[PDB]
This record gives C-alpha cells, structure tokens and sequence, in this order.
C-alpha cells in the first residue's frame, strides 16, 4: 500500500499523534479512515511498541464491535493505519449532542462493549482505555472500540485524564481484565447522568475521588443501574463481577437489545 492508491477527504479527528482522514481507495471505492501518525512525533514521545501494539492486536481480533484495522504503510516521514470508517462517529460526540442517555440506549452499549471485551478477554487481552472518544458507531448505530496501545496481555505491568482508570493503575499496583470492568462501571454512569463519576476540576482532585471511590447518584438513577454500577466500581478488583454476570445482572436485561 501507498499514499497515492487513497484519494482523502475531510479530516475526522484532531493530532493525539496526527490526524486521522476519511479516505477511499482508489482500485475497489472503499471507504475507510486512514489514522496518519508522524514518525517525528512518534519517536519524540517513544511510543512506537504502542503503535507495535495497536497493529497486531486490531488485525488479529474479529468482532462486530471491535473496530477493524485492514493493514499499514509508511513513507519518509509518517505511518500510515488503514482503519474500518464508522460512518456515525464517536459516542462522545453523540454525549455531547443528547447531554446524556436513556436507560435503554445505555444498557444497549454496555451490552455490546460487556462482548466485545468477552472477546477481548478470552484471548487474555485487555484494553486499559475505554473513555468514549474511543467508542466508535457502525451504520446501524452499532458499538465499535477502538484504538487500544495502551494495551493488552496478562496481568500488568507499565497523563490518561484518569476518570475512566481505576485505583490499581492510578497507584501503580498489578492489574488485570478487572480494569476494563471498572472502566464499564464509569461509563455506564456516564452514559446516565452525562459526567464521569470521579470528574474533578484538577488530575490531583480526580485522583483522591478515584482512589477513595466517591462518587453520588443524582436522584433520577434507578435502583438497578446504581445496583449494576456500585457493583462494577469496587476497590478490590476481585470483587468486581465477571462479563457474563454483567451481561445477565436483571437491568441489563430489562433494557437492552437482541
Ligand atoms: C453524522 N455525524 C457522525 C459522523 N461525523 C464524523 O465526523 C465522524 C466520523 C468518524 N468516524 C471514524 N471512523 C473511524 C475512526 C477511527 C478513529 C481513530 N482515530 O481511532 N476515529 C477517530 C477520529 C476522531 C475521533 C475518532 C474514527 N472516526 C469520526 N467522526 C468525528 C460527523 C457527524
Ligand atoms: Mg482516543
């Protein structure tokens, strides 16, 4: 693959590393966002092995609500990801457009993000990262996770605006699959009430809300969200349910989809 075999359009998303374009190909009319990454900036920072952490893992997965990576390139000066397009953009510009989310809207995403993470988890890896400027929405509304690097594998082992980071990685200590489960636990009351539990002014404040778990309901939060929430949102990760127990817990149930 190169730069000439895409014809780009308009830019989707602003520099973390780059931009990333839509852009189709020129041989078949695919339609796909191309993430352009310069090298410069890349090595600068040194995060390479999470670039080399991106690509593997995302070619490797298959799941309707795992965003696909089709391949790379690179050229001089920047890396190149050919990237699946969805069409209806991030669930953090749908938050932004709806301020929050309806019970039924919310149990729907955390049912699809609970199997795209039982996926995940079965091949022992772990996303550490699921704020919703990485959720991605298909044609049909359809959940997709993307980016990961920060990544997988095993327990672990190694700025990331924290509200959706648990205490063990906000201390340092080990962690496994249960931090995606947490990250679960901020969203869903996210989608709920339109602001991350542990949402401070400052890093530091965030930090003693996140590794002290306070955090309130407003009235409106039915007695089975704060049920499924306060359940998700445990210090000690092993008391945090398993995916398949998310999945079943009654207001999911009565509220999602399929
Ligand atoms: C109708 N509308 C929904 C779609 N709109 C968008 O501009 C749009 C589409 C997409 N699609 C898309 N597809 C694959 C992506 C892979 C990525 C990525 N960088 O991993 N992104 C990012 C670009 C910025 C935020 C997410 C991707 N964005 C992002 N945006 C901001 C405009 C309003
Ligand atoms: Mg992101």
């Amino acid at each position: 693959w190169a730069l000439e075999d895409f014809e780009i359009g308009r830019p989707l998303g602003k520099g973390k590393f780059g931009n990333v374009y839509l852009a189709r190909e020129k041989q078949s009319k695919f339609i796909l966002a191309l993430k352009v990454l310069f090298k410069a900036q890349l090595e600068k920072a040194g995060v390479e092995h999470q670039l080399r952490r991106e690509v593997e893992i995302q070619s490797h997965l298959r799941h309707p609500n795992i965003l696909r990576l089709y391949g790379y390139f690179h050229d001089a000066t920047r890396v190149y990801l050919i990237l699946e397009y969805a069409p209806l953009g991030t669930v953090y510009r749908e938050l932004q457009k709806l301020s929050k989310f309806d019970e039924q809207r919310t149990a729907t995403y955390i049912t699809e993000l609970a199997n795209a993470l039982s996926y995940c988890h079965s091949k022992r890896v772990i996303h550490r990262d699921i704020k919703p400027e990485n959720l991605l929405l298909g044609s049909a509304g359809e959940l997709k996770i993307a980016d990961f690097g920060w990544s997988v594998h095993a327990p672990s082992s190694r700025c990331g605006t924290l509200d959706y980071l648990p205490p063990e990685m906000i201390e340092g200590r080990m962690h496994d699959e249960k931090v995606d489960l947490w990250s679960l636990g901020v969203l869903c009351y996210e989608f709920l009430v339109g602001k991350p539990p542990f949402e401070a002014n400052t890093y530091q404040e965030t930090y003693k809300r996140i590794s002290r778990v306070e955090f309130t309901f407003p009235d409106f939060v039915t007695e089975g969200a704060r049920d499924l929430i306060s359940r998700l949102l445990k210090h000690n990760p092993s008391q945090r349910p398993m995916l398949r127990e998310v999945l079943e817990h009654p207001w999911i149930t009565a509220n999602s989809s399929k």
